[PDB]
């Protein structure tokens, strides 16, 4: 229905705003665009599902997220991809893992403080009915 389309449009607006706040945070710069294979050649072969904040914006706009849970699965993927690709003890790997974890923690914390749980519940119920 049109009321259901209004619900998903509100969800999209909410998701774009959270994503924008992550994207402008200096710590999360390396997650703003896809990992370039010319700068990191083995990435696309090791990481099966690359994910970054620009691709998240693209997926919001294509109506790929019908719930906050679906969006958070992609935020989790930005984090898990960095934990998997950079697992070493060296400072370079530890810094990207800490930034990855901080990106995930920030997204969850924004959603915990600003998302009405009845709004998410409505999205899930419209999703389950389709
Ligand atoms: C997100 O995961 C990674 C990111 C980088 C990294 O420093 N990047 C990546 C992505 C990117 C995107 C926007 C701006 C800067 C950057 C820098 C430079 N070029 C890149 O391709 C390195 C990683 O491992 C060596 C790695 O797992």
């Amino acid at each position: 229905s049109m009321q259901e389309e209004d619900t998903f449009r509100e969800l999209r607006i909410f998701l774009r705003n959270v994503t924008h706040r992550l994207a402008i945070d200096k710590r999360f710069r390396v997650f703003t665009k896809p990992v370039d294979p010319d700068e990191v050649p083995d990435y696309v072969t090791v990481i099966k599902q690359p994910m970054d904040l620009s691709s998240v914006i693209s997926k919001i706009d294509l109506h790929k997220y019908l719930t906050v849970k679906d969006y958070l699965r992609d935020i989790d993927l930005i984090c898990s991809n960095a934990l998997e690709y950079n697992p070493d003890r060296d400072p370079g790997d530890r810094l990207i893992r800490h930034r990855a974890c901080a990106l995930r923690d920030t997204a969850y914390a924004i959603i915990k403080e600003e998302l009405d749980e009845d709004f998410e519940q409505l999205c899930e119920e419209i999703q389950e009915s389709r």
